[PDB]
């Protein structure tokens, strides 16, 4: 059960999905394996764009094609202790 991902600069992966599986979980490898972590990034259901979140449960996404985009770069709020 594949998932059809697009990715940053023209990219663009096959994920496999199980049943209750988040989004995060789903694209965590396919990410990392290209150098990228879902935490520097936003993802969307093709639809138009439309946001959604990592904790949603991938085995509803199953036939759509999602698209994963960077965040803009911009100062995070600091968080170090
Ligand atoms: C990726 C990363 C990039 C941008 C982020 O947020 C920008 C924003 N204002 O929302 C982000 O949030 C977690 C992550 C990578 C970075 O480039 C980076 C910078 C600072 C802190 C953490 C990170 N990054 C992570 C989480 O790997």
């Amino acid at each position: 059960n594949t998932i059809r991902v697009f990715l940053p600069n023209s990219q663009r992966t096959v994920v496999n999905v199980r049943n209750g599986m988040s989004l995060h979980d789903c694209l965590m490898k396919a990410l990392k394996v290209r150098g990228l972590q879902p935490e520097c990034c936003a993802v969307y259901r093709l639809q138009e764009k439309k946001p959604i979140g990592w904790n949603t449960d991938a085995a509803w996404l199953i036939g759509e094609e999602l698209q994963v985009e960077f965040l803009d770069h911009v100062p995070l709020t600091t968080h170090n202790f």
